[PDB]
């Protein structure tokens, strides 16, 4: 089977609704995805939806021969690292504590999938709730309700059906439960200081309401600190530190589900360090490769939490040791070459560059905006953002929609000026045939 | 950081409860696991929870040069499958197709996890139902719950904690739906054809009265053929083949979760197969790496079914793609050596040797079965079952417990006669001491 027949294999089986080209893997490297079709090359600022934090075989792993064989040694074979340990399970353990720990949140666990790590970050929560509320006296029944943002992406399973809330068709006709969920107060434009205050006020009056009439009901509040697939939205420290009052007054965990914003993106480890709040669990996954959970502050309070006690969380590989030993080389490459720095300065950067086109385009392009390299903005209409994308891919530069008028930028964390300054030269050549 | 530096490692960051050996990733081989700290070898009768077919580092994938090239090239990075295609991906599932596929079922679907692909199983067929239930005049809003077994164990995600019912320990605490579930009817030893028929008319007795009190809410039915985690517990295809018709009666898809069964285990590529009932929708992972589902027979009478519209299911990897790899070339192994029948000749073997010890201890050896490699035993008590097992395990045997009181057995698909020989001998110099 040949590049050519690619898609005409695969949809004899599956629905082939994806890209045009077929992934060269060999000659794709860097921030240039290859269409082994053409040989075509294309600017990725999409980055297998933000997965991505090097890009395409990058040179720190492809020219490293000690790595080669240790990548090799995991790959061949797929041990359930949840009953069987190993060295190299052990070494990503310690690499990803010293680059992504936090001090306060020591308990980690691992498992395929992003949602499911937000499932686990719930199931530790529910526990944690019913034993709290066992331990005061009150029925340990009580403790199974998340309250939640609109606009909220979490994952397409179980318990996060009930918690995702964007488009229709990811939700549709899925059985859910009956959860708190309350307003997004969002930045947005021509809105000061005391514009935001009284939306925020407004949000928190609803988390109030929740709480005081689901009394110990709510286990947690979750939430994405910039909220992503929902349209790159973005809220103030103060909201997110006035959450955190609420949820230590009701005893509830606050949960931040960092499987798009972390690991570097923003320009730090995680997005919540730069909004200076506290959470009790933080939920990771893409561009980490091996996905999961890191808890501690208030979780500890209860001595027979899911972390402390055996069994109560599991899957049958525990992660993917492939995707360990790769997420530990890939650390590596970050602590070593700076790379947060980098993505905080080509942040400003790409920052700037957007801030430029809204003053050639004041009407068309609409509120720019982002924090470190997770950057986007809007346009008038769901109509102009789809022929933007499309324009974008006749010019051979990927970018990602997301709700129903942002396009997202999602570069690799070694991304160049150049490479930035090439994505916004095709935005403003696709602009005025939009318009 | 080194063999005997693992579990202190680990421990700082995670429950370590698993076996007291460390892996050794390269010693190790065929039927045979390697301590890294001692140099001991280990007969595995376990294969990482019966997810290995052909055990540590197999020979036909270890001397493939053109092999190591293409893993290689899947490991260094991790493509979103999703959205962006590659002839690895191609290849892969044409394999899959070609060696395990079922003509009436041709849309198949992959994740990573394997209670993952259940719960997408799960969701074609909510949406099934609901869309059944409109395109015939009733509310759209019913088709919610699903009938299962007691003694199920189908994962502990979101959805399937609502249908797991083994071990306390994995589901309290979590909120579940109210699914109805009825008595499973497995053979147990002394009772006759007339007295399992009787078995089995009273769970489809309880069957019957949840469709009709529950009318057209009940989207599915959902079963393992064997089920396995619950004590290899063994259905007559009698039983199953009446739940067929009864599923058809009331417009409800039948789901066979063969994540356990599958791959080559008892013989045949799925265990449906030998009970001649056609499934609607197979789940399927461990032996396969990459988890999924496969669907068709009435999935197909509604049009705008999940496989057919867009973004209905989704995951950000949609597979790990160096699972994908690493499960072609061991399809390939299984389909060129003839693996599904050297599973049933060696699964008779062991079978025999079972039914021997049974024999020479008679009070202590209960209910010998099994179908091919995926064979069990029970002891009186559950004390004398676990310290069978630690009794094995001194003597550099791994076997796995399941339920109350059973022991099982899950070889490689490559296990030789002699090495179910040993098995069996450590088994009958351990019996004289636990007794
Ligand atoms: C992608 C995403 C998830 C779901 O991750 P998957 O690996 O697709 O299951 C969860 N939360 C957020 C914020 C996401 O970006
Ligand atoms: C293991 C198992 C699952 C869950 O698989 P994971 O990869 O651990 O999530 C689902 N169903 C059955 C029958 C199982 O054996
Ligand atoms: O739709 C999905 O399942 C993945 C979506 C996502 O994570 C994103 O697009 O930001
Ligand atoms: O307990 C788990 O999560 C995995 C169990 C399982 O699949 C088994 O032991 O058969």
């Amino acid at each position: 089977t040949t590049p050519d027949r690619v898609h005409e294999v695969l949809g004899r089986s599956m629905l082939v609704d994806g890209l045009d080209i077929v992934l060269d893997l060999t000659r794709s490297g860097g921030s240039y995805l290859v269409d082994a079709i053409t040989g075509r090359r294309y600017l990725d600022m999409f980055t297998f939806v933000a997965s991505s934090a090097l890009g395409m075989n990058p040179p720190a792993l492809v020219d490293d021969r000690e790595f080669h064989a240790e990548l090799m040694q995991a790959a061949l074979n797929k041990p359930s690292n949840s009953d069987v340990y190993s060295v190299a399970m052990a070494r990503f353990v310690e690499t990803f504590a010293r680059v992504l720990g936090d001090p306060a949140l020591p308990h980690l666990f691992f498992v395929e999938g992003g949602a499911l790590a937000v499932e686990n970050a719930l199931k530790a929560a529910f526990d944690w709730k019913s034993r709290h509320n066992q331990a005061h006296g009150i029925d340990p029944a009580l403790g199974t309700q998340v309250l939640h943002l609109r606009g909220a992406f979490h994952g397409r399973s179980g318990y996060t059906l009930s918690l995702t809330n964007t488009k229709p068709t990811i939700t549709a006709r899925f059985p859910k439960f009956d959860w708190p969920r309350i307003d997004a107060p969002y930045m947005r434009p021509g809105l000061d200081e005391p514009a935001m205050a009284a939306l925020e006020a407004e949000a928190l009056r609803q988390a109030r309401a929740a709480f005081e009439t689901r009394p110990h009901d709510i286990a947690c509040f979750v939430a994405e600190p910039i909220q992503g697939e929902g349209g790159d939205r973005h809220f103030r420290p103060e909201f997110f530190a006035a959450m955190r009052e609420l949820c230590d007054e009701f005893d509830a965990l606050l949960i931040f589900d960092e499987v798009q914003t972390g690991c570097g993106l923003t320009g730090t480890a995680w997005a919540y360090q730069q909004l200076d709040v506290a959470p009790d669990i933080v939920a990771f996954g893409k561009k980490t490769q091996v996905c999961g959970v890191m808890a501690g502050r208030r979780v500890d309070e209860v001595a027979d939490n899911v972390f402390a006690v055996p069994s109560r969380l599991n899957s049958t590989w525990g992660g993917n040791l492939t995707d360990m030993v790769r997420a530990r080389r890939i650390l590596e490459v970050i602590e070593a070459e700076g790379l947060f720095e980098r993505a905080v300065q080509h942040g400003k950067y790409l920052r700037a560059r957007l801030d430029e086109l809204a003053a050639d385009f004041p009407a068309v392009v609409l509120d720019p905006r982002g924090r470190g390299l997770m950057c986007a903005f809007s346009l008038p209409t769901t109509a102009d953002r789809d022929e933007l994308i499309r324009q974008l891919w006749q010019r051979a530069v990927i970018v990602l929609p997301a709700g129903a008028d942002t396009v997202r930028f999602r570069p690799p964390l070694t991304v160049s000026t150049a490479e930035i300054d090439a994505a916004i030269a095709a935005v403003r050549s696709a602009l005025p045939v939009v318009t």
